[PDB]
């Protein structure tokens, strides 16, 4: 997170870190005791999933292994559309003041809506500096039409842009797969942006979660 702030204790109980061994690979977001949502580009054969702390690599935090991923079948490695994935935990997490699922969206929030994105990604770019504390950036949704002035044909119908005009505050490497929360619902998953990160008037690009309600619920079903 470029030009962010340390997230307030307890305000992000759904954030998880997806670790490759012990090292940060991506962010993700708890949606259920058994399920994490993240970007498709974050996929690995297995993960260690850190829950219930703002500190990355916290030795006191719960760590649950995960080895089953469920990408959206339309995910593209070329155009980056459908960059969304569910990951099933080996064991269920216990909920607490530090651990809680985010609320999945019922509707799509419109342009101009205030949001916050969180992650342990680098706070500088292109020289990287990885923080301990979970960082936050406050950003607003940008309409397609405005976002297309920057990204043109690269933007797909289910991508969602956010930033602040003339500000550097934004996502960066390691933030991938983390939550963009607006008006108390998950509206985005961190997907991509421009590199180097945190150039004013280069919006962050997210997967637009409200366009995948059916898929998320179907894929997670525990009954008929
Ligand atoms: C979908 C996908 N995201 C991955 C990636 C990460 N970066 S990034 O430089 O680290 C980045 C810059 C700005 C904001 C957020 C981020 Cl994560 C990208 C920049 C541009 C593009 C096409 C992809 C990525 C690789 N694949
Ligand atoms: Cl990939
Ligand atoms: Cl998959």
């Amino acid at each position: 997170i470029i030009d962010g702030y340390k997230c307030k204790e307890g305000s992000h109980p759904w954030q998880v870190a997806l670790l490759k061994g012990n090292q940060l690979h991506c962010g993700g977001v708890l949606v259920d005791k058994y399920w994490v949502l993240t970007a498709a580009h974050c996929k690995m054969g297995q993960y260690q999933v850190q829950l219930g702390s703002d500190k990355i690599g916290d030795q006191s935090a719960q760590k649950i292994k995960a080895t089953k991923s469920f990408r959206h079948p339309g995910y593209s490695t070329k155009t980056h559309v459908n960059d969304i994935m569910l990951v099933r935990l080996d064991e269920p997490v216990k909920m607490s003041s530090k651990v809680e699922a985010v609320q999945l969206p019922e509707h799509c929030e419109p342009p101009g809506t205030s949001c916050t994105v969180s992650g342990w990604g680098t706070t500088t770019s292109p020289d990287v500096t990885f923080p301990s504390d979970l960082m936050c950036s406050d950003v607003k949704l940008i309409s397609s039409r405005e976002c297309k002035k920057v990204y043109k044909d690269l933007l797909g119908k289910t991508m969602l842009c956010a930033g602040i005009p003339d500000s550097k505050t934004n996502t960066c490497n390691g933030d991938s797969g983390g939550p963009l929360v607006c008006n108390d619902t998950l509206q985005g998953l961190v997907s991509w942006g421009t590199y180097p990160c945190g150039q004013p008037n280069d919006p962050g690009v997210y997967t637009q979660v409200c366009k995948y309600k059916r898929w998320v619920m179907e894929t997670m079903k525990t009954h008929r």
